[PDB]
């Protein structure tokens, strides 16, 4: 069977867990520890392939080894999920794609910029700003809420076709 091993990355507080959990349980988690990183893996039907989506949520404590390079390098694409209503995560997102582009020694790694929250009034991050450095990295940019559910399947199922584009490659 395909499958795909995609990584959930960003920020603390931005999401990844709840997103995580949203796609996996179809259920909004209004707490998830942010000391548990685990993978998660959940059969789909995605343009009529069935796939096996093994979805890694990265938390823990900020923490480097070769043997963590190693790990991630394994990833096949990448969530890159920042919040809306927090400019703080957003300029973070630099930091998770050039880790990535260290670890895979590529500029051409599937990769798809999330804004979540956007269920929130409170944005800080406009729409634009994130099209605009979606398109310098060359990705899709999707926005989501893991609380309504928006746009989560559209973030994911885009990763697994920008990973079957890249595999055509
Ligand atoms: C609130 C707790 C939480 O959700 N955390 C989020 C993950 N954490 C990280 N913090 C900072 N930079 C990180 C960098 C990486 C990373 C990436 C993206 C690619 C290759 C890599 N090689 N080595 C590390 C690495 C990862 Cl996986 C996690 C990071 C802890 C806090
Ligand atoms: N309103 C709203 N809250 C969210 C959303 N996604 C996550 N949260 C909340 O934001 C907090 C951090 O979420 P979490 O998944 O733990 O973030 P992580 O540290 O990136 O794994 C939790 O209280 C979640 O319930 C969302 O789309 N909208
Ligand atoms: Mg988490």
């Amino acid at each position: 069977m395909t499958e795909y091993k995609l990584v959930v990355v960003g920020a603390c507080g931005v999401g990844k867990s709840a997103l995580t959990i949203q796609l996996i349980q179809n259920h909004f988690v209004d707490e998830y520890d942010p000391t548990i990183e685990d993978s998660y893996r959940k059969q789909v039907v995605i343009d009529g392939e069935t796939s096996l989506l093994d979805i890694l949520d990265t938390a823990g404590q900020e923490e480097y080894s070769a043997m963590r390079d190693q790990y991630m390098r394994t990833g096949e694409g990448f969530l890159l999920v920042f919040a809306i209503n927090n400019t703080k995560s957003f300029e973070d997102i630099h930091h998770y794609r050039e880790q990535i582009k260290r670890v895979k020694d590529s500029e051409d790694v599937p990769m798809v910029l999330v804004g979540n929250k956007s269920d929130l009034p409170s944005r800080t991050v406009d729409t634009k700003q994130a099209q605009d450095l979606a398109r310098s990295y060359g990705i899709p940019f999707i926005e989501t809420s893991a609380k309504t559910r928006q746009g989560v399947d559209d973030a994911f199922y885009t990763l697994v076709r920008e990973i079957r584009k890249h595999k055509e490659k």
